[PDB]
């Protein structure tokens, strides 16, 4: 089976930014999908993806004094094309 | 064998930022994985996803004069786990 993740805790709250933090097993995931909308009546829901190598995001650009329905998933990859791999070099020396 | 994005190039080139571009068949993938790490450290890759509708992406926060290794994958089957619901109400009125 594939685990749902655990322990979704917001950490510092303003009018426009939470900081959703969470718990999951290292490596066993690649990315993290975050769906959120107003618990109220909010047109569309918003999705955000973040490297599995992290356990916390700064959800920003939120309306003050509003209820928000958060969800969070872990993402593992079955069907991937093969890689297209290439080297590049930034400016400077 | 699902088909690989081809023609990886970089456009706007700074000491902190690079613009990736590639060609991939439409109606194939609704997500792309973009892994990148310093060609110097073999160590730990960084896994960015992107909407399948795109064919270019900006690569921000980067060291000067540095050879990065990029790889792009077409994402087709995703095992996404069961939701982790939550209510949070912003500060303010």
């Amino acid at each position: 089976m594939l685990p749902a993740p655990k322990n979704l805790v917001v950490s510092e709250v303003t009018e426009d930014s939470l900081r959703l933090s969470w718990d999951s097993p290292p490596n066993w995931y690649d990315s993290f999908l975050i769906q959120y909308q107003e618990s109220e009546k909010v047109g569309e829901a918003i999705n955000l993806t973040v490297p599995g190598s992290e356990r916390s995001y700064d959800l920003t650009g939120l309306k003050p004094g509003t209820e928000y329905t958060v969800s969070i998933y872990g993402v593992y990859y079955v069907a991937l094309s093969n890689p297209l791999s290439a080297e590049f070099t930034t400016g400077g020396h």
